[PDB]
């Protein structure tokens, strides 16, 4: 209904098919459309208990009501029955759909609206954003009626006189300066006693500052980690999981307390905080690319690190240079052959990888020590490079029980273990890591963040037609973004736990904030030591899924002594 000629047949359609009735070969007569016959047919047959009349039908073909069960619906509402965002059809976050993003266009599986594209087992539905629950039915009215399918529930928010109420007030000095009486964890395990028969044994060479007593069995922090509190627990040689509590915003980006000049003459002003035997090497021998840093040759992207230099523009995807991201891991699948996720090479014998792409029972996923393999030093994802890469079998996984896929990616931080030692090389070289007093001072000055990969993050979350995975390694720069800026962009609640980093977005475009890999290298070159310190883990973000948004990455300056307690276990488990 737009031009003169094509509107003429509107009256023809109305008479024969609607009021009276029609068939396929009758329709193909004065309609003149080989494909559009089937669209009508799908919409017509969907009106099951809606043959006649026009007043009672009205909007069954117009697609804004629900009859019988309701396979006619094409209408426009963001939300479902309760109050949860309907996911976009051809997007796949959180839960991946059983019907794919190609086979069936009949019900028109695109954009953030409800449908019924197979058979109504309950009602017409959309996929939830809430990663706990799977599906939920949308309460559309009935054609030629005022009646609703399912009741509405808004889900309130409370504090003053709603909860209980509790008003406990803050904890300073990351749980060193605190006393209490707790007995709970994330999943829920009873904490063991310190002075009894399973704790006192494993304590014969490590750092202490005993300002406090040893208090019975409670979640404590003597060794002085910047995170929280944990207790010992039972099982098949059991692990340690952190007891969860509420915390205040410690301005890690703007730390308060009472052009600039460059450093150069210094090889390494590093901390030897671990003991290379169980933990393995790569504390001293890291952050020193043999091809760039040792030979002392600037890459192209060292002359454009400052936010001050040429103000700012949208920087396009890059084809990387030869061997300029030796820190890289490419985690595959055994049967069938399938690239899954990414990891960051941290030592000669440790693998910091993503946790989301590991344990996720909405995808049916308990693939453990047998069904995995990692590959280091890969430029061509397509080809095989027998020498400059090589194969690396896996050993035990370790969990960080704060890890909550169920809620909102709280700590996407886990660890793997290789069996052999990966030998060092001209192509292969692990990356270093900084602590609180080193990391926080870097982002006082406006220094960019680097990410490399192949867009593994992009492909794993959205089906997304237009652009695809290249053979060549990606590489890209990202400036810094303020705290309340990123907070007032999105309405959904976030924390300092993670952080925001992207460019100034467009109106009519996706953007270039969805590159890299999932659990890949987020690094930054040092101006002091001519070194490379890793300060990020790539997980899910609003920069990919949504438009007009920045990529969302996890912080890593916490959990320093978490690894120190893990390396104790490797010695006793063997033999
Ligand atoms: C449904 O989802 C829409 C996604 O774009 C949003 O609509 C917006 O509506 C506002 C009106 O204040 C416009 O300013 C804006 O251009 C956009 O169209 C919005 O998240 C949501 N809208 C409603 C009404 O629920
Ligand atoms: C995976 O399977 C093992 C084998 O029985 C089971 O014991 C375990 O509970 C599963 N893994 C996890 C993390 O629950
Ligand atoms: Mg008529
Ligand atoms: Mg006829
Ligand atoms: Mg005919
Ligand atoms: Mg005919
Ligand atoms: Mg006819
Ligand atoms: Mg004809």
């Amino acid at each position: 209904a737009n031009t003169f000629l094509e509107e003429v047949r509107k009256g023809n359609l109305e008479r024969e098919c609607v009021e009276e009735t029609c068939s396929y070969e009758e329709a193909f007569e004065a309609l003149e459309s080989s494909t559009a016959t089937d669209v009508f047919w799908a919409k017509y047959t969907a009106c099951e208990t809606a043959r006649t009349p026009r007043d009672k039908l009205a909007a069954c073909l117009e697609g804004n009501c629900a009859e019988g069960l309701g396979t006619n619906y094409r209408g426009h509402v963001n939300i479902t029955r309760s109050g949860i965002e309907c996911q976009l059809w051809r997007s796949r976050y959180p839960h991946k759909p059983e019907i794919n993003c190609t086979t069936h266009p009949g019900a028109d599986l695109q954009e953030n609206f409800c449908r019924n594209p197979d058979s109504s087992t309950m009602g017409p539905w959309c996929y939830t954003t809430d990663p706990t629950v799977r599906r939920q039915e949308c309460s559309i009215p009935v054609c030629g009626q005022d009646q609703v399918t399912v009741a509405m529930t808004p889900r309130s928010e409370g504090s003053s006189v709603n909860l209980s109420p509790p008003l406990e007030q803050c904890v300073p000095d990351r749980g060193q300066q605190y006393q209490g009486r707790l007995a709970v964890t994330t999943h829920g395990l009873p904490c063991l006693a310190w002075a009894s028969a399973q704790a006192k044994a494993l304590s014969k060479h490590q750092d202490f500052n005993s300002a406090v007593q040893l208090v019975e069995n409670f979640c404590r922090n003597p060794d002085g980690d910047e995170e929280g509190v944990w207790c010992y627990v039972a099982g098949k040689p059991g692990d340690f999981g952190y007891c969860d509590l509420n915390y205040c915003e410690e301005a890690v980006e703007e730390e308060t307390g009472d052009r600039a000049i460059e450093g150069r003459t210094a090889t390494s002003e590093y901390q030897t905080f671990f003991n290379p035997r169980t933990f393995g090497s790569g504390e001293a021998d890291c952050g020193l690319r043999p091809l760039f840093e040792k030979k002392s040759l600037e890459d192209k992207t060292e002359r454009e690190l400052l936010e001050s230099y040429i103000d700012g523009r949208i920087v396009e995807g890059s084809d990387a240079e030869i061997g300029m991201s030796p820190w890289q891991v490419m985690l595959f699948r055994k049967s069938p052959q399938e690239l899954l996720c990414g990891a960051s090479l941290i030592s000669d014998r440790w693998v910091l990888t993503a946790a989301h792409c590991l344990l996720y029972p909405p995808w049916d996923k308990n693939f453990t020590e047998n069904d995995l393999l990692v590959r280091i030093g890969k430029h061509s994802r397509t080809r095989y490079e027998r020498n400059i890469e090589k194969i690396s079998m896996l050993e035990k996984i370790y969990i960080h029980p704060r890890y909550n896929w169920r809620e909102n990616l709280d700590r996407d931080i886990a660890l793997m273990k290789l069996k052999k030692p990966v030998a060092f090389s001209d192509y292969i070289h692990p990356v270093c890591l900084p602590d609180r007093e080193t990391a926080a001072s870097l982002l006082q000055a406006g220094y960019k963040g680097r990410v490399t990969g192949w867009g593994n993050l992009k492909e794993t979350w959205t089906c997304n037609v237009g652009k695809g995975q290249p053979s060549v390694l990606q590489v890209v720069n990202l400036p810094i973004v303020e705290r309340p800026v990123c907070k007032d962009s999105t309405r959904i609640r976030i924390t300092d736990n993670m952080f925001c980093a992207g460019y100034k977005p467009d109106e009519g475009k996706r953007g270039d904030a969805c590159e890299g890999d999932s659990g890949g290298p987020f690094v930054m070159k040092s101006p002091f030591n001519n070194r490379w310190y890793q300060m990020g883990i790539v997980s899910w973000g609003e920069g990919c899924d949504r438009d007009g948004k920045y990529g969302f990455y996890t912080h890593v300056f916490r959990l320093k002594k978490w690894i120190q307690k893990v390396i104790d276990q490797f010695g006793e488990y063997l033999e």
